[PDB]
């Protein structure tokens, strides 16, 4: 339900962060059409009295000098009086945008990099879990970064999420284990951070800088600052992190294949700037993570996929030596329950229903039996909560929480299906999610929660989801009673 | 194993690369036992004059300034009268061995480096192919390395190799698409390249430095370099690198789960010396290339499953339709020949045989029936070039090159047989593959064939490879028939 929360253009806000300063210019002259107010600690001059001026009027000599690497390749180091910036190019609204930052001043930075770049690559890793993993890469993001807490965050199939894995200092309080509402990354930042992976905050408790004018003339709104680096972000999520006890935030998005999967985000309790020569660098790493989890990911599948054609040719012999579908059914019947990890079967196959291993009564069956015929489902129908869709059967959670049904003729209702029981499972959430945000009166000013302490939940009802190898298999087992 | 190739011990040649300088050093008081003839012009002093002095009294104060982080780390940088040097420890036959080899003397090398490991671990790679990584990968190799052709070598099943991709400056002759005997690397040269993935030939014109002594006095043979990056090679491979054309030689083995898949493989025309750290960031890039072509490689194998698990869906949803089985396996005739990418089957399910597509005549079929079942097979049996073992067929590489066969019953004679034709390949190979080597008279002094100017040859009477999905789907068809 689009509320408040996934209204606000956190693209249109119009300010910047206090460590770095921005400027967009316009047209061939390259006039300076927009500008953050605190330009003038970096140019000389009131910002007020820079606006419409040309390119070559209002840069500095080391900034102009480096002009063509720096619109051919985004990024070039350029040494004021003030020290060692970055400067960073990109297009918004027909403009030209320059951001300036403080530069990396770690000569090493790169050679550390590369050593945990190794780390994250190596032999082998996932081997004593894909757990193993996303803790080497919070490890090594927290090496390269030196943030306090970092964790490895992961989207549910609803957006809310959870901390897979976590390192951080010794006497940090921590998150690993817990969820979190779906609403603490509403709809236009999940889109946004598809978009542009990486966003530091680099002091929460810093006032932002306006830009000016506080429009873009032409457009009559903001400037669009979707790819800016110096971004200023939502009021309130700057009250969220105030909220944790966090004075800086860096996050880096993880895109698997195309999608965004979860995010590795860190903390620091006290304000912190990272050069962006550093924030590319755990961008490779969390780019190298996004690959060894799809690898990994795709050899397990296969592993299972395995394991189950065994199982189906291992049936498909049986039935080869004596005519004798419930004697061979019977004698079989680790292997057909196994075929879908599943505590029971019903097999359909015309006169009565046979019932192998753990499963509703005869009648009961039946009842369930008649219903999945009206349904829009082609050769295969499964769920993991059966309640929520066919309540005649509410009460036996105990052993068809789940089921998973094939249609084994067209016309007319022959079928296999496997049950399976309810797993209850008791998640840790941080705070109590049916609050999840506190609103004013007249529900127009909008705070995050106070509170982040554990909030147990526990969830009946639901079996182990089914996954693609038990869709897979039962397909296979179709196949073979045909 | 065969060759005299295979026998040099070409760990225990005795001699290291003229660039750098090699010491040993044994037990409690680190006594110099082992050391390079060419170490004055590093330490002063006739190396003879320092076989048995203590490591204090033979090392440079500069190296003896780092000894604390280099037997931590193991490398480290050194700064010497002769210039910088990067100093190299490992064990080997109970000594501690240091090597010293000029250091690498650009600061920006590892900046370099990551920008590379970017182009390649950068989301959406090989979306135009894993053709398009390799070559990405021998490009960013070329680039990081300086040197003029950089070649991604494959090995096939025999430990023969083909060059898949190269990358190499303007107007040099190129070896893309060539052939190379399995000679060419014999086994143990094979063997130790799976441990030890790195190896520089800086000069393939200079002469190998001697040890001294030129056995350890303890073992009575050399010391053993299998983990020497100062190894010379053996004299063969010199003496084939300069029937090339090749000056210097680097090349990285390319591991994938284990195995030894494939080199990048480097020449220059000038000798040239890479530092250490330098290839260390080129091993970066190889083990990125592995990962990279594991994902894409089981991505394809999945998405080939799914085809082919599609073709079974289809096969068992005609059935438990109209008709009889032959009535089936008639319209479904394009969609079984599908299963397996074949151009005809056969299925013996009682009667006489039932031969659908491209097949030889049925008493040929039942000839080969009859001569199936008495092998040795479970329930599938494969091969691309049935002539080899059935030369009943050996004339008939028009519809049967290749055949895979499951067994539909026990005891029983029921089979299903796919056929498919030759596939005419021409291989081209660098030189005459008939003379890969050229020995004098008595058969004892070898050397590398003189020429590697393109040699044809076409195979005939060999199907294209059943692969893990034609198999797979057999045996999935296997389960529909029972
Ligand atoms: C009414 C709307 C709400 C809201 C808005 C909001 N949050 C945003 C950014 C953001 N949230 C998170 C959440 C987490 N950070 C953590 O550490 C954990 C758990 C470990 C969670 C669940 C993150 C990581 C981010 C990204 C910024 C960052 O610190 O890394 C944004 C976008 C901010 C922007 O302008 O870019 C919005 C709009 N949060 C709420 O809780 C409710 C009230
Ligand atoms: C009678 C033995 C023979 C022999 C021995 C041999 N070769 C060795 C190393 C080696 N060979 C190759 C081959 C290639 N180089 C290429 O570029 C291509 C294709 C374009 C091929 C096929 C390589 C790459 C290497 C590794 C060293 C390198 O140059 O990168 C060795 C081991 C050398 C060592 O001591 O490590 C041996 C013993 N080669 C023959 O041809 C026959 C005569």
């Amino acid at each position: 339900d689009l509320s408040q929360c996934d209204r606000e253009p956190i693209h249109l806000l119009g300010g910047i962060q206090s460590h770095g300063v921005l400027l967009a210019f316009r047209g061939p002259d390259r006039l300076l059409e927009v500008v953050s107010a605190n330009a003038q600690a970096l140019l000389g001059r009131p910002p007020e009295t820079l606006l419409g001026q040309p390119v070559g009027r209002v840069l500095p000599a080391e900034v102009l000098a480096q002009w063509e690497p720096l619109v051919a390749r985004g990024s070039v180091r350029v040494v004021l009086p003030a020290g060692a910036y970055r400067a960073l190019l990109h297009e918004s609204d027909g403009l030209t945008v320059l951001e300036l930052e403080p530069a990396e001043l770690q000569p090493g930075m790169e050679e550390t990099a590369l050593e945990v770049v190794r780390r994250l690559v190596s032999p082998l890793a996932g081997v004593k879990g894909t757990q193993a993993l996303l803790q080497t890469a919070a490890d090594t993001v927290r090496a390269l970064t030196g943030f306090d807490r970092v964790m490895v965050y992961r989207f549910d199939a609803d957006w809310h999420g959870e901390v897979l894995a976590e390192s951080k200092r010794g006497g940090m309080d921590g998150f690993l284990g817990m969820h979190f509402p779906a609403t603490d990354i509403p709809v236009q930042a999940r889109a946004l951070y598809t978009r542009n992976p990486l966003r530091l905050i680099a002091d929460a408790r810093a006032r932002p800088v306006p830009l000016l004018p506080p429009v873009v003339p032409a457009l009559g709104r903001p400037l669009d600052l979707s790819n800016s680096a110096l971004r200023s972000v939502s009021p309130v999520h700057l009250e969220y992190l105030r909220n944790m006890g966090v004075g800086a935030s860096f996050s880096l998005s993880l895109l698997k294949e195309g999608v965004l999967w979860g995010l590795i985000a860190c903390h620091h309790l006290e304000p912190l700037h990272i050069s962006h020569e550093r924030r590319r660098a755990c961008e490779v790493l969390t780019q190298l993570l996004a690959l060894q989890l799809s690898a990994e990911e795709r050899a397990a599948e296969a592993s299972e996929d395995a394991h189950r054609a065994a199982l189906l040719g291992q049936l498909a012999t049986a039935m080869g030596e004596g005519g004798t579908l419930e004697e061979v059914l019977e004698k079989e019947s680790e292997r057909v329950l196994a075929l879908t990890g599943a505590a029971g079967v019903a097999l359909l196959l015309g006169e009565e229903p046979l019932l192998v291993g753990c499963t509703p009564a005869q009648d009961e069956v039946e009842a369930l039996v008649a219903w999945l015929a009206t349904q829009p489902f082609q050769t295969s129908f499964h769920t993991d909560r059966l309640g929520t869709v066919y309540p005649p059967l509410a009460a036996r959670a105990d052993v068809a929480a789940g089921i998973l049904a094939v249609r084994l003729a067209p016309a007319a209702a022959r079928f296999a299906i496997w049950f399976r029981p309810e797993v209850a499972r008791t998640i840790s959430w941080a705070g109590n999610p049916r609050k999840p945000a506190e609103p004013e009166p007249g529900h127009q000013r909008l705070h995050p929660r106070g509170s982040f302490q554990a909030w147990e939940e526990t969830v009946r009802d639901t079996s182990l989801p089914w996954k693609r190898a038990d869709l897979g298999a039962a397909e296979g087992f179709r196949g073979a009673l045909v």
